[PDB]
């Protein structure tokens, strides 16, 4: 019935849409989670909501230091990670015209840089067997108005996925990118969609789950497409 | 606890491997399923297996009049299909040198023939919000020597998926394609994969499991590899 | 200046449109050209129209003894097959409701089965260090309503580019695919192609003169998109 | 016989490898080319064995003002650009372990940052109809021990090609990515393709010039791999 029963969930972005739904499903799974944002009104609300099995904790996943301080406070509570899902992203539209130094860095940080320390420094935490979560984006296989470092970001993740597959096989360690379409969060898309509608939250931490769970355990380096079919027609 | 409670399922390719396991999952999933095969014997003992919720019925895709039966079964005893997994398929090797007429119109009447009216004629069966799984290969996006038929009706098979999904949307039906790498059923493949070794059965009938349930409900058109990396790295 | 300089190439398909606009050039780079095709009558008026350096072969492809005859008149006029542009396709529009067995024959015959033995029987002519040209389609990674034979028949030419080039490697024969998008020949489309309108034959003629010619020396198995971003996008 | 009669070519990573090789064979084909480089004596080495027709430029492509007095002078001496071959990269392999963040800063500057402005502040001299080449890599599908930045960057590299058929197709300018596999330049690879050894720098040059030429004139926002068959099989 539960299928994360007493595994230990790190949720990076975990305050808001897609981290908080996938934070809920995993513990009604009977995970432990681990929600991470940099904002800790919004965390603790969060926290608030799952209601049980949670540890919220405040960190900027794009300073090294704070990477440190989430993870020391991970080994102190739980000890170790069967399931991170790096899921922290921003987007900002500039056309290649618009584009400054400072756009660029910040999407680059936020989902690439902050991306791989969060990951490399999981490493030490996380089980042999385990499973680790990439949030890319279906703007990473399109050519989207104005989207140009978002993009262009998204595909470096999934990237990673299929590098890390290989960097740590040794240890049983699955890695895999999702990459959602449009999700309902905090008419355009809809339309081009097969499935005519907007994805829930609820809907792509299903697919979270699948990754995270043992019905995936034959399943690495994929890019799973959540976005209603946008993609793939 | 039950992700298919009370739901009716068809497999296709019944009696053998993959779509054994699935049915086992299946039914400890709550689902109703109809295995389907042409040999009465080896049907009537995975039958025997499963051993609840379970109809076998033989037929051979590749004959519509088997299908017509087929499906007046399925409709006398249980009225519709929730979850049809199309998995009927059979390899054999020729390289182009070596390929024979009968050989072609073997592997392309299984693989592809059979699927496509499978599929038509579960049509009038199927229900609003209901979940098509076909079996295309990893052989479909590869080189693989004297895979050459094999692999292009895979192919075949996982552009359908992208077509199905466009047509069947207005009644919500999603169609996605599951893509195994090495099964182990009745060191090459396991040297190149990821993951060192070859997938159980029942690992590819959980990941069939993810696109037959709601988890996948915001999933349409995709081709999930299960493969432990050897296409995605 | 003639990236061809005698050169023999086969085309099938050789009468109308991609077939027809691919010999011109080839002959205007200084190859020998031959034009294949059912119709007698449309053949000698393609001949007519190229003028010069080519010979043309009435055949029906998809019949093995028609090959066998092509064959026997290519080695008799000039012994070797430097370049196979294997192009012969043909497209009826038909729902998965619609679809008869003389439909999915009629497609799958001429789209795959055809293109088969054009290449089998090429193999003694072939010359190491050749290049053939398959015909696929942006439809074999489309989800397009009633394309569905057509489609997976495409679909299933890309993947013979990759079985064919391991196949072939030890001859050192390459094997691409081209996949034309909406080409203007005997509004939906152009709309949602960046380039705002459709190719003309002259530029796909001109991608596979760069298969076919030394240019892409290192290029193999792919899948080359000729489509003005419909599918990149 | 000259297929970039009288165009204007900048090229960075000019001094080098594929630059040079791709400079060479532009002149053979009637352009004019602007080589950019950091290190000014081999620049000049580089411009000499090219021989005519062609300008060096010192420039750090990541240096905003470089990139000014660049285009300041093409300006000044040619007006226009024609084709820009965006080819500026460095690789430097370090596993998750391994990675500092002056790797990853050193990566993506060179690889996208730098490329981003490149392309940038082409684009007031940028010809409508003209042509951007932009080099990604078969690492950007792959999954390479201890390649993850380099790699992740060169899919962020093939994504800027979909951004930018978008949001260039008003001025006609066509965008593709070259991905080459393992060239010659200053046995494992050689293996696992297809064509069983290394490409020379001529041969993508060569693929370059496809794309840069009129003859690729439908072809915009592709993948163009040129690796033997690596990726492909």
């Amino acid at each position: 019935a539960y299928r994360l029963l007493n595994k230990t969930a790190v949720i990076t972005g975990g305050n808001s849409g897609i981290g908080l739904a996938t934070a809920k499903r995993f513990v009604a799974e009977g995970a432990y989670v681990f929600i991470v944002g940099r904002r800790r009104k919004e965390l603790e609300q969060a926290a608030a909501e799952i209601g049980r099995n949670v540890t919220a904790v405040k960190a900027d996943v794009t300073k090294l230091e704070d990477l440190d301080r989430l993870y020391a406070i991970v080994r102190e509570q739980r000890g170790s990670i069967d399931v991170l899902f790096a899921n922290s992203g921003a987007i900002e539209q500039k056309t290649l015209e618009e584009i400054t130094p400072e756009h660029y860095d910040r999407t680059f940080d936020v989902n690439v840089r902050g991306l791989i320390f969060t990951v490399q420094k999981a490493l030490p935490l996380l089980r042999d067997g385990g499973s680790v979560i990439l949030t890319s984006s279906v703007a990473g296989v399109l050519g989207l108005q104005a989207h140009d470092t978002y993009s262009a970001a998204k595909a470096a993740v999934r990237s990673l996925a299929r590098t890390w597959t290989t960097e740590l096989k040794g240890r049983s360690i699955r890695v895999n990118a999702v990459s959602p379409g449009a999700i309902d969060t905090p008419a355009k898309f809809a339309a081009a969609t097969p499935l005519g509608r907007v994805g829930r939250p609820e809907e792509l931490a299903a697919a979270v789950l699948f990754l995270a769970s043992d019905d995936s355990s034959y399943v690495a380096g994929i890019e799973l497409f959540v976005d209603g079919g946008l993609t793939q027609v």
